[PDB]
């Protein structure tokens, strides 16, 4: 009902303490029993709450699904974050951020437990299934000038990396400038684009996808020896909830960093973060494709390439494949 | 009604011959009367219109109002603009495009005979008065990097000027970056802007606005002084259809060249049409202003300033006061 994101809401602002019926039922101005089928139907879409006589009500855990009145506290508590918006299905969290920033100075982000018309880099398809993965775009505001694109994505990077890492027992890799790996599968994509004109930016929209739950059997069978998800790499139940409070930490941290700091002091930890070291890498420029031998990554973000040729390159950017 | 924009297509479609209220009532579907009392409106709205018995209607002159029946025209004859969005008055046709350039590739432009919300640069009033100038943004599809933002800049306003000059019979200057003068009159102001990423340009969305006929007494007291309108230039009537048609043709022929020449084959005569030499210049970046000389615009578009304490400064934009 109408009332389901706040008795939600209510839920999740008082663990880890239980709260009754009669007390919720007097916040919103509604009837005991209207809450009861409010938490009855809770329970049913796959929320674990406790229910005891004479105590009341405590949500223990949520379902794979991202809910709007949980979501309004991560944002109450968060400095950085006014806003965000919450949805069961739509055609894209990306084009969705695009259209909110217009008109406003708001920094939010936008949820999506599905995209039916997720993309990714030059306009190519993001597989973004129901219940199995963190689909969202974050729009922030920095007073700084277009170029600086280029070094928000390095930043980010290392937030969403220790993200995953907090919650895989294996190792969690960077590959630039877009991608996430754990082994050879990509638990994560992201993509940093912007609104600009010569004067600075007027927003950074940060595009994030990150496989969360599914199994092998989940993934399309074009992607599946090269896609993983974050359930596969971690022994516990991978709780959504847990793992976007821990993303939002970092994404914050990494933020700050990128208002504060040269990226000469985060390219050695990018630099050892990183999996594209000492092996063939296949680089698409348009027409051209080569392959090549990423040697470093200079104090501006640029990545150094020698060409199967022999010839030097200096990279802000690429697409490269393993 | 319904019918006004499609019976005014219909006339300037017609034109220089005249069609009958039968023929017009044939091609809708609707009553010859329905006709007659669509032709009246747009009469008593300002169309100029012949009706002569036995041989029909002729538009003779429209009103300074836009209609998105004769804009139509422009756009199915338009081999850049897939179509256009008209409107009467609406908080900024900047805001309005960058609303409908998202989950497309379409190139359009959008007018508006007043703007409520209209915004320059940094954030400072632009003022739109109804009726008296042309409030438009552009969006266009460049195949290009990021940092060719500033060269497209340089393109259009060349363009800009031309269409301006072509109406005044006094001399039109460009002010580098971003302002258009005649005389110690700001005619127009444009602006620039981007969505992207590191990949490339997704849209460039150009902010044009162009004082067409404001008489002195119309334009705010704190700008009245610096202001001026092509009317103001112009022996003859301006008319704003014929002024458009003019300003989409340098456009497109402007835009052109921004795709297949160098800003090297154009320096020479943005130079020549600049209007920013050999006179004390104020500047603005942030905290700090200073005074200067503009003393060169380099090969790739940056100028070259010496300030008034003899250092000298290499400017991609700038904020110059006169
Ligand atoms: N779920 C998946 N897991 C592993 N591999 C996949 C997945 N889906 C597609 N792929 C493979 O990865 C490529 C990813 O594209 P990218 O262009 O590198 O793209 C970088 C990224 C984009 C981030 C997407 C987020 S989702 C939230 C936001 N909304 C939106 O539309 N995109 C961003 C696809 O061609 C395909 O090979
Ligand atoms: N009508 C006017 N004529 C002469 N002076 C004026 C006018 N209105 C304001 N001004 C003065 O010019 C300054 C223009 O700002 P700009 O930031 O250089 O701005 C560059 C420009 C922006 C283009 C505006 C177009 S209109 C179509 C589109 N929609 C939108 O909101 N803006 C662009 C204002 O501070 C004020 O001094």
């Amino acid at each position: 009902s109408k009332y389901s994101q706040d008795v939600l809401q209510l839920l999740y602002k008082n663990k880890p303490n239980y709260i009754s019926g009669q007390s919720i039922a007097e916040s919103l101005n509604i009837s005991r029993t209207a809450v009861k089928k409010v938490i009855d139907q809770l329970k049913l879409e796959g929320c674990k709450i406790d229910s005891v006589n004479h105590k009341g009500h405590l949500l223990q855990q949520l379902p794979d699904i991202w809910y709007q009145g949980i979501i309004d506290q991560y944002t109450k508590s968060s400095a950085l974050f006014d806003f965000s918006e919450v949805y069961d299905s739509i055609d894209s969290t990306q084009l969705a951020a695009k259209k909110s920033l217009v008109g406003n100075q708001s920094s939010f982000f936008i949820l999506s437990d599905e995209q039916t018309k997720g993309r990714g880099r030059f306009n190519r398809h993001w597989s973004s299934s129901k219940g199995q993965g963190l689909w969202m775009s974050v729009v922030l505001r920095p007073n700084v000038a277009f170029s600086m694109i280029s070094k928000f994505n390095l930043f980010i990077a290392l937030g969403i990396r220790d993200a995953i890492q907090h919650f895989s027992q294996d190792e969690v890799k960077v590959k630039w400038p877009n991608d996430i790996y754990i082994d050879n599968g990509k638990v994560c994509g992201f993509l940093t684009e912007m609104v600009a004109n010569n004067d600075g930016i007027e927003a950074i929209i940060c595009g994030i996808g990150i496989n969360l739950t599914q199994q092998l059997e989940n993934f399309d069978e074009s992607i599946r020896h090269r896609a993983t998800s974050i359930q596969l790499h971690d022994k516990n139940k991978l709780d959504r909830y847990q793992f976007l409070e821990r993303l939002l930490q970092e994404i914050e941290k990494r933020y700050n960093q990128f208002l504060t700091l040269p990226f000469s002091e985060i390219r050695e930890e990018y630099i050892a973060a990183s999996n594209i070291w000492n092996r063939t890498l296949l680089f698409t420029e348009n027409d051209k494709q080569f392959k090549g031998q990423a040697i470093d990554l200079d104090y501006d973000g640029y990545l150094i390439v020698r060409d199967e040729a022999g010839e030097s390159h200096r990279l802000i950017s690429a697409d490269i494949d393993f």
